C-alpha cells in the first residue's frame, strides 16, 4: 500500500475522471476516497453503470482488489478507460490511497 504513488498514480489519470473533493454532484469518478464506503455503484447523481450499481457490498480492500487487481474484468472497461498497469502492484498501491482516505 504505497500510498506514496496511490494518491499520486491515482490522482495522475484518475485525477481527471476522480478528482477527490467535495463529492457534489459527482462526474464520470466520484471522489473515489470514501470507496470504502460507497457501494459497488452507488455514487450520489452519478449512478454507476447496472454493474457497479448493481452488485451489493462496499469498495472494499478485497472487493477493490478484485477490481483494482482485475479492472478489465470486474468493472474498469465500462466507462474507465482504465485497466491495468505498466508493473501490476501498481494496483495495491492506490488501496493506500483509498484504504488510507476511505479510512478516514
Ligand atoms: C485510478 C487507477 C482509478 C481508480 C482507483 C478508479 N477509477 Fe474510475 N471510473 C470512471 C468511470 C466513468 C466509471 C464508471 C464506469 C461505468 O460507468 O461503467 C468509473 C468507475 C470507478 C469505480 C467504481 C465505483 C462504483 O461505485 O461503481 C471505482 C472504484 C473507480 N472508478 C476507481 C472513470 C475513470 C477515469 C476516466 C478516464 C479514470 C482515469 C479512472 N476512472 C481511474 C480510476
Amino acid at each position: 500500500g504505497d500510498v506514496e504513488k496511490g494518491k499520486k498514480i491515482f490522482v495522475q489519470k484518475c485525477a481527471q475522471c476522480h478528482t477527490v473533493e467535495k463529492g457534489g454532484k459527482h462526474k464520470t469518478g466520484p471522489n473515489l476516497h470514501g470507496l470504502f464506503g460507497r457501494k459497488t455503484g452507488q455514487a450520489p447523481g452519478f449512478t454507476y453503470t447496472d454493474a457497479n450499481k448493481n452488485k451489493g457490498i462496499t469498495w472494499k480492500e478485497e472487493t477493490l482488489m478484485e477490481y483494482l487487481e482485475n479492472p478489465k474484468k470486474y468493472i474498469p472497461g465500462t466507462k474507465m478507460i482504465f485497466a491495468g498497469i505498466k508493473k501490476k502492484t501498481e494496483r495495491e498501491d492506490l488501496i493506500a490511497y483509498l484504504k488510507k482516505a476511505t479510512n478516514e
